[PDB]
């Protein structure tokens, strides 16, 4: 029996094999809207649990409105064939329009054409810059280059018009008929086999979503191979000099296949994006050229009281790495320590801000498999203490890990926390077995309890 003042719901399954005709599901993401709706998005991995390639993977989402029930799941982003959309990240953000606070929900996801995934991705942005404009590259089977331009007219490398058009959905039209799709590995002209980040947004509290916008052009560097969403959530900076900025954690690989964490950020409410440096970038080390040492991969971000950023990162070492940014994620302090409270078995993790005070301190919630392996799902509570400053004027925040509660003793993999309107926490996690994506709720007391 749990203690008298404790809240913990028996886990339910929000996605499972067969649901929406999908054989497989992975990669939980969970965000709460300002209207108090919980969004749970997921990889609808149609052909099984395996990553890209050789998987028809789409984006699925479920909504639960405040004092409502889990509504039915929808596929909200679908690509031709076995082209994959993999690893989603949700972010609820607001903009003061008139004097009305308007809310937009952003989702980003990594996207690959048929035949491609992390293990075999090619390099590049997928675009050619010609006189300031970015143009979508197509390749023929003899590896010549074409670009997509005005009205989807396909130009060749000599710079002249072909008899091909590409529609937005990557459909290829030649002399009236549809002759293929640029994302399908059997198309006469193909997109570059490389990672993209695509974004969709929702203006109606998750009910409906935009068409995908490729974020690659002008953002992903030509030297990057993998370039991808760090699944979980993004955040909008609440306070400090960079209030209002959108912050989406990502990671990428260089020409040596070395993995570096970073964030992409927007100061114009998602209109344009910029790439921050990796915590891997110092004056000693460049994430472009690095080829040895601790890799920093998937990551999630929290904001300290004055707006300073903390990026928690899956990595090749034994414990979680934390990076600090003083400039809204543009750059990180040179020093990137482990937290030896946060054992890191090489798995995605979730970290979030908590809106209320806990023992009169501000707090974050963390979850991951606390073990050498993907077992022992544990949710921790971290109290934030100031303890000094930096040569540079800004406070030096440290983590007190007061609660550390096992919520799943056996298998536990990817998870994502969210704060509920009522002040409780949701957790959307892998590990219930058999492709089943589990959602549970609990309160702070649940976390205080010692087994
Ligand atoms: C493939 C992808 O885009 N993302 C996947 C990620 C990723 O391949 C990893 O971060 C890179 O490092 C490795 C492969 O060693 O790893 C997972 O395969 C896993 O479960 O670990 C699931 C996740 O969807």
């Amino acid at each position: 029996s749990h203690m008298d003042d404790v809240y913990k719901t028996q886990p339910v399954e929000l996605f499972y094999p067969g649901y929406l005709e999908s054989r497989g599901y992975r990669i939980p993401a969970l965000e709460t809207t300002k209207k108090g709706t919980v969004l749970a998005s997921i990889d609808v991995r149609n052909n099984g649990d395996h990553d890209a390639p050789n998987n028809n993977i789409d984006v699925g989402i479920r909504r639960k409105e405040v004092n409502g029930e889990w509504e039915e799941g929808k596929v909200i982003l679908d690509y031709p064939g076995k082209s994959a959309a993999i690893d989603t990240s949700l972010m609820s953000a607001t903009i003061e329009e008139n004097g009305i606070e308007k809310e937009r929900i952003f989702l980003i996801v990594t996207h690959f054409p048929e035949g491609y995934g992390f293990p075999n991705t090619e390099g590049g942005s997928g675009y050619k810059e010609i006189d300031g404009k970015y143009y979508f590259i197509l390749k023929d089977a003899q590896n010549n280059e074409y670009t997509v331009r005005e009205d989807g007219i396909v130009y060749n490398s000599e710079g002249n018009e072909t008899d091909y058009v590409m529609k937005n959905d990557k459909t290829l039209i030649q002399n009236g008929e549809e002759v293929g799709n640029a994302l399908l590995s059997n198309s006469p002209l193909k997109a570059v086999g490389t990672a993209h980040i695509e974004m969709i947004y929702s203006d109606d509290d998750g009910n409906t979503w935009s068409e995908p916008e490729d974020l690659n052009p002008g953002l992903k560097k030509e030297w990057m191979k993998f370039f991808g969403t760090a699944p979980g959530k993004g955040i909008q900076i609440k306070n400090g000099e960079h209030k209002g900025r959108l912050v989406f954690p990502i990671y990428y690989t260089n020409q040596n296949n070395f993995q570096s964490s970073a964030v992409i950020y927007s100061d114009d409410f998602g209109e344009t994006w910029k790439l921050g440096e990796s915590p891997i970038d110092t004056a000693s080390v460049s994430s472009e050229t690095v080829s040895s040492g601790t890799q920093l991969t998937e990551c999630q971000v929290v904001e300290m009281p004055n707006g300073q950023l903390k990026l928690f990162m899956r990595n090749t070492g034994s414990y979680t790495r934390i990076a600090t940014s003083f400039d809204g994620g543009a750059t990180w302090h040179d020093e990137v320590p482990e937290d030896t409270s946060l054992r890191e078995p090489y798995c995605q993790l979730s970290v979030i801000n908590y809106s209320g005070k806990i023992n009169g301190k501000d707090a974050i919630i963390f979850s991951n498999p606390d073990a050498s392996s993907r077992v022992n799902g544990s949710v921790k509570v971290g109290l934030i203490n100031e303890n000094g400053t930096y040569d540079n004027g800004e406070p030096r925040y440290e983590f007190d890990w007061i609660y550390n509660k096992t919520v799943k003793p056996g298998s536990f993999a990817y998870s994502c926390l969210t704060e509920l309107p009522d002040g409780n926490l949701g957790l959307f996690y892998e590990g219930e077995g058999a492709g089943r994506m589990a959602y549970t709720e609990f309160d702070l007391n649940y976390l205080k309890f010692n087994a």
